[PDB]
């Protein structure tokens, strides 16, 4: 919390605006702390990237879990709920979505981080191993798979945010498109 | 009359508009654009009475550039709709990699609520083979007038991600392009 949280938040805004390349100087100033302070909460830049990824994924997951209907079991309806909740989170927090999009496809995420991320929402993780095309689960292309998901979700968000009355239609269409692209027949 | 001090600056306006729209988005200022092109905001408007007119002209300018590039490489001997579409994808990707700013500007323009039906038609008519392919292979919903822009949007989002990864990890470029194509094919076409 407080000072570490201020840094996380400053990092979110800087990464969302300037991409994964954002400098700790900007981050630190924006947080209201000297850069030497930043480097005692987060040893390296990569550690910040990993910590911030986990922090954003936790915040995303928090929103999904509160309204998750654990009755439903078929892969298509569950993926649907995750998608709708992702869309809602991103429309609520455009910067957090933009940061997480840069972070997710970053080759800087460690194996431990991904592991940790997947088990914040165990059922969601179970769904991916069973539903997502194997390719988009391979340690080689999982990032690409994530990137395509996030790209289709961002377009959906963009159309829904500018036309709230038809948001429901955009969101449904985006989902069917996403489902066809990334899951198995 | 004396000799005009300089040539028509339309091309220079179109170029500066491409770069500003690609950098700041469709919300780019005409004032910034005119200054980048080396002209008063007033002479911008002598060429484009409105920002709306600029959006439409630039989109057609950019689509014409893209289409020219694809038409040359085209192989009309291919009848298979999926192999045909894979050509368009590879061509589009290759153009976007070679002109990242143009792909980014086109992507902002394509989804603009400001593009007109008429602009859409002229752009489609630039490449009849591609237009006719879309009419028969793109899912009906994404060819409708209500969701046409949304269909372009998703296609561009998958094309952008593909270029992103191919540009950052140029050694696996071929695989990213192929996988992104199969993703796009599944998302937007019939079966």
């Amino acid at each position: 919390e407080d000072k570490k949280q201020a840094l996380l938040e400053a990092a979110t805004q800087a990464i969302a605006q300037s991409g994964i390349a954002a400098s700790t100087a900007v981050i630190a100033r924006n947080a209201g702390v000297a850069e030497g302070t930043l480097f005692r909460y987060f040893a390296t830049k990569d550690e910040l990237i990993n910590t911030l990824y986990l922090h954003l994924k936790q915040d995303l997951c928090q929103s999904m879990i509160m309204e998750l209907d654990r009755s439903i079991t078929d892969a298509k309806m569950m993926t649907r709920f995750i998608w709708n909740s992702y869309i809602s989170w991103g429309l609520n927090h455009p910067a957090r979505h933009r940061a997480i999009r840069q972070l997710a496809v970053s080759e800087k995420l460690t194996k431990e981080t991904e592991q940790r991320a997947d088990d914040m929402f165990p059922e969601l993780r179970d769904l991916c191993h069973r539903s997502v095309l194997m390719v988009f689960m391979s340690d080689e292309y999982r990032a690409f798979g994530d990137g395509l998901f996030l790209a289709l979700a961002e377009t959906t968000m963009d159309f829904a945010a500018r036309d709230p009355a038809r948001a429901g239609e955009y969101i449904a269409l985006g989902f069917e498109a996403m489902w066809r692209a990334l899951t198995r027949e």
